[PDB]
């Protein structure tokens, strides 16, 4: 395996280094506003060296943005595709590329067989070419890599089945900045080329000056270069026609033949297009070829890419005609006039790349190597697109919940073959497709209109229900004696219990386990562990009595803690935010121990009085002017006091100290170690009263954040043997620190209410000497080094925090792991901050046509890990990556893939079993089975199961780290007949594996395997 820690890759362009050197001056470059006046040597091209130009027609179709997916399909996309089919069929030299398979699948399935065949023919003959072939064109900032892969697989699996093609070139013209997670996944999914567009204007200028817009993009840790993927970055401000023919949009706009008037479009630069005729073609061609030759100066080969399209283009027949006929006249003239030395034609993206690489192999070009990312994007001036790292955070959190439920549903149901009547494949496809749709660059990004966000939410809610149905049917089958198992595929044998979604204070959604002498003495519950190692985790359930004890299915008592159910209320009468306790519902908490990729059953039983193995938390309400807080049968009376500093310790874990406002002030790791200052604070950013306003996309703060005025908040302290917590009702946030014996969990119930033009940030202040360095993750896959740059404005120093961030010095590191993607930064040495929500009254001029005023309460979850790192083997100071410790990685897994909890619905479970998966291998902690998916329906003689295995890289810090078993996924199911390594989408077999044994992957590698079973 490659060493991903100790060898700093030698690349031509390393983006962090480039950022350190660049001046980012925003000067008027002339007609190319953010570039310079491009000059070329007319004698560069001649009879023996011509400029090859590929004009590539396209239509950018958003699966939801200002209309819903279905609205756009009905109004626009179905017409675009129907007219594409017609106009391509009738014009054999015309070409068209298509990206969004969600739309294409919708269209194709509605076609009559005659048209289906015509469509297959124009694909087979290369007129219509699929680019990327994902369900969507995903966001790259907020998306988890698992969901990027999911949506890619959904689209490509559809394309293989119905169109018999698998794209090897990717087209990403629209996401707001670009992540190296994309080439990572694409290169492991058969791709050979990719195209990107939305990079900072200063980066485009810098790379253009060096002809480094085409590069071999490798991962930041990759010393050898095996991850490299050829990447083309477009040079100009937009992907529209005015910014794709050449540097001067006043000229290029004249070659968008949709802008002459009858289509309701015009040219902002005030020179309209004119129909190409015999009397103007020479003059028109002269202007156009001049633009092309200028664009060609920015690249290294004699092959030029000219995209020809815009949003929802090629909709009307008249539009197809006007673009095609005018370009055909230009091509006929240009190609016939030797003095131009140009050969121009309609082409596809693959044709462009094939020609570039032909030129490369002819020796006319060498391409530079590059590592790094392309965040944070700015399209002009100080307009940095860091707002969408946080916008619509409820749905950002929902994404992560559904991510896990899809994984769990696919894994749980993969163990068996299911009859068609069970509707398992149907529900899983629904769930995969809704989650995939939300990866769209207007979905998870929070940049869609309110009614579109509602549509995405409804879709995801349906997906969650689908997942629950599949999971609970699977649990019942896996844990019932086979000769007793008698499924009703419509019945709910179990109800999922999720303690953190939608969450306490967000939705009263969870079922109370109702026990009683005169109703039901006991209840079975089941935990699922999707991770491939034995796992313990505290789990909680609501119960109707405090006198409940827990046993495993061997009837061994399990230590439990009962706590009250506390609900926070904004008291409109007293004008205070304070907790109310239930007098009929209680929380029972215990440690579940669950096999790798397995299930464990426990029983909750009521008694008349305090059970031997159940303890009761104490509760202390700190406030002036307290009132009583009765708790029914709960055996310990609530205590009251004036606000005061408090300290808590659970188990042998850290000791945490809190301010009188209920906010963390210090962490002490061991009994005789220092009390390390770690201070939580909440602050607010505002919006500018003059100039550009923040909106869904842009973060344009009116200076550094100002502290939230806290008043004298009510603090609730719960102290238990298994779990303790401090909760405080702050303005807009119920902030909770929970301790279970390791790194604390933080939960914020964020309700920004009617606070217009406000962004609420949570900041951590420490004494870590981090300087200007911090680390943030990319797509939950890798951690990249960031450097705060005071030469850039505040909003430029904000980065996506899709799963975590950290700061460190020689001795100490603080890592904050997240259960949802949000924006964040380190704006001063020793600080971390992460945005919670934003409510913005104005539009930010990027097309949305609304602010963000549809906020709703959201429960954000985190883990906070303070560690000594003086003994850790870390990368050198020049390495662009960072890596988590074991503790931080496990903390991230606790947030993203917690145990699933199932409550048996009926009174008695006949044939119940205690465990599933006790014989599954318990793999090394850095390995995950990211995907387990049965690939075949029940009628297939040879069953196939696909696995995606990911190995992260964890820091070596002197812990022996012992006793784990080799995980061979190909032997997880019996009767293996073949094991194959495949692309990550499962669509191509790459290796036939000796002995049917799937080897474990290297650090930072992801591999896919398919086992076949007789
Ligand atoms: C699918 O495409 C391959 C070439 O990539 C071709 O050989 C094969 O016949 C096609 N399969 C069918 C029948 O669709
Ligand atoms: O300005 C951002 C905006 O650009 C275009 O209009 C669309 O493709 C949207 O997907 C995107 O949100
Ligand atoms: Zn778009």
């Amino acid at each position: 395996c490659q060493d991903v820690v100790q060898d700093v890759p030698n690349v031509d362009v390393q983006m962090l280094e480039l950022y350190d050197r660049m001046s980012f001056k925003d000067i008027d470059g002339g007609v190319w506003k953010q570039g310079w006046n491009i000059k070329y040597d007319p004698l560069k091209y001649n009879a023996h060296h011509k400029l090859k130009v590929f004009v590539v027609p396209h239509s950018h179709n958003d699966p939801g943005w200002i209309q819903t997916f279905e609205e756009y399909y009905q109004h626009d996309t179905k017409h675009i595709l129907s007219n594409a089919l017609r106009h391509l069929h009738d014009n054999p030299e015309m070409k068209f590329i298509w990206a969004e398979i969600s739309y294409f699948a919708r269209f194709y399935h509605d076609l009559g067989e005659n048209k289906k065949l015509q469509m297959k023919s124009i694909v087979k003959n290369g007129q219509l070419e699929f680019v990327t072939g994902g369900w969507v064109m995903p966001d790259e900032a907020n998306s988890h890599w698992r969901n990027v892969l999911l949506q890619l697989t959904e689209g490509q699996t559809w394309l293989k089945q119905f169109m018999n093609v698998t794209p090897t070139a990717s087209w990403a013209i629209a996401p707001f900045g670009h992540s190296p997670t994309m080439p990572y996944i694409l290169q492991k999914s058969g791709f050979k080329n990719m195209l990107i567009q939305r990079t900072h204007y200063s980066v485009k200028k810098e790379l253009a000056q060096q002809r480094q817009l085409e590069f071999l993009w490798r991962q930041i840790w990759d010393n050898k270069g095996d991850t490299a993927l050829f990447t083309h970055m477009m040079p100009f401000y937009s992907y529209d026609i005015p910014h794709t023919c050449g540097p001067d949009p006043k000229v290029c706009c004249q070659f968008d033949f949709k802008r002459m008037g009858s289509f309701g479009l015009s040219c902002p630069w005030k020179v309209p297009p004119r129909t190409i005729s015999d009397q103007n073609v020479a003059a028109r061609s002269d202007l156009l070829v001049d633009q092309w030759k200028k664009k060609a100066e920015l690249y290294r080969t004699n092959v030029l890419l000219i995209p020809l399209g815009d949003d929802f283009r090629f909709k009307q027949n008249t539009e197809w005609d006007v673009q095609r006929v005018n370009y055909e006249r230009l091509f006929e003239h240009i190609n016939s006039q030797a003095h131009f030395n140009v050969q121009a034609q309609f082409g596809t993206l693959q044709e462009y790349f094939d020609a570039v690489h032909q030129a490369e192999r002819a020796g006319q070009a060498e391409f530079p190597t590059l590592s790094g990312d392309f965040f944070t994007y700015a399209d002009r001036s100080d307009n940095y697109w860091s707002g969408y790292y946080t916008s619509r955070p409820y749905h950002k959190r929902m994404d992560r919940v559904l991510m896990h439920y899809v994984r769990a549903a696919e894994m749980l149901s993969a163990w068996h073959s299911w009859d068609g009547m069970a509707r398992i494949e149907e529900r899983l496809e629904q769930a995969r497709r809704e989650l995939s749709l939300f990866q769209h660059h207007d979905g998870i990004t929070g940049t869609a209109k309110t009614h579109v966000v509602v549509d995405y939410e409804q879709r995801m809610q349906e997906a969650l229900k689908a997942c629950q149905m599949v999971m609970q049917q699977s649990v019942y089958r896996l844990l019932t004696k086979p000769s007793i198992y008698s499924p009703d595929f419509s019945f709910s044998y179990f109800t999922l219990d999720d303690s953190r979604w939608p969450g306490s204070g967000v939705e009263d959604s969870r079922t109370t386990i109702i026990l009683g002498e005169d109703i039901l003495p006991s209840k079975h519950v089941v935990m699922h562990n999707t991770l491939p190692h034995w796992r313990e985790q505290l789990v909680d359930f609501y119960v109707s009595s405090p006198f409940v004890s827990v046993t495993d299915l061997a009837n061994n008592p399990v230590e439990a803690q009962v706590s009250p159910v506390w609900s926070w209320h904004h008291d409109t009468l007293t004008k205070t935010i304070h907790p109310q306790g239930s007098t009929t519902k209680y929380r029972i908490i215990f440690k579940a121990r669950v096999p790798p990729m397995g299930l464990a059953t426990y029983v909750l039983t009521i008694s008349d009085s305090k059970p031997e193995h159940t303890s009761y938390a104490s509760n202390l309400l700190l406030r002036k002017n307290p009132t009583s807080l009765p708790l029914g049968q709960y055996p310990e009376d609530v205590k009251f006091g004036d606000p005061r500093e408090i300290s808590l310790r659970v188990g042998n874990g850290p000791t945490l100290a809190f301010s009188e406002q209920g906010l963390l002030k210090s962490i002490q790791l061991t009994q005789d170690s220092p009390h390390v200052p770690v201070h939580f604070k909440f602050l607010k950013y505002g919006v500018r009263s003059h100039g550009d306003r923040s909106g869904a996309y842009l973060f344009l703060p009116n200076g550094p954040a100002s502290p939230v005025e806290l008043g004298q908040p009510v603090v609730l302290v719960t102290k238990g043997k298994l779990e303790s917590s401090v909760s405080v009702g702050l303005p807009s946030v119920v902030h909770q620190t929970i301790m279970r014996g390791g790194a604390p969990e933080i939960r914020n119930l964020v309700d920004i209410g009617s606070l217009d033009n406000t962004e609420i940030v949570m900041r951590l202040e420490t004494h870590i000497d981090s300087g200007d360095i911090f680390y943030t993750d990319l797509n939950g896959l890798q951690f990249i080094k960031r450097r705060r740059l005071d030469k850039l404005p505040l909003q430029a120093n904000y980065y996506p925090i899709p799963s975590g961030m950290f700061i460190e010095d020689a001795n100490t590191r603080l890592t904050l792991l997240t259960g949802q993607p949000l924006g964040g930064s380190s704006l001063a040495s020793g600080e971390l901050e992460i945005m919670q929500d934003r409510r913005l009254a104005s539009d930010d001029e990027r097309g949305l046509g609304q602010g963000v005023l549809d906020n709703k309460p959201v429960l954000h979850i985190y883990r906070l890990v303070l560690e000594k790192v003086n003994n850790c083997v870390r990368p050198s100071k020049l390495h662009p990556a960072g890596y988590l410790t074991s503790a931080a990685h496990k903390a991230s897994q606790s947030l993203l893939d917690p145990l699933d909890k199932f409550i048996f619905a009926e009174n008695e479970w006949i044939g119940a079993q205690g465990q599933f998966g006790g014989d599954h291998p318990s793999a090394r902690e850095d390995l995950d089975v990211s995907v387990m998916r049965r690939l075949t329906k029940s009628s297939a003689k040879t069953q196939r199961v696909g696995y995606v295995l990911h190995r992260t890289n964890l820091m070596q810090c002197g812990t022996p780290e012992e006793h784990t078993q080799k995980l061979d996924v190909c032997h997880l199911l019996p009767n293996v007949a073949r094991c194959e390594r495949t692309t990550l989408t499962f669509l191509q077999n790459l290796e036939h594996l000796d002995g049917m044994v799937a080897p474990e992957v290297c650090p930072m590698e992801t591999a896919a395997y398919v086992s076949s079973h007789s």
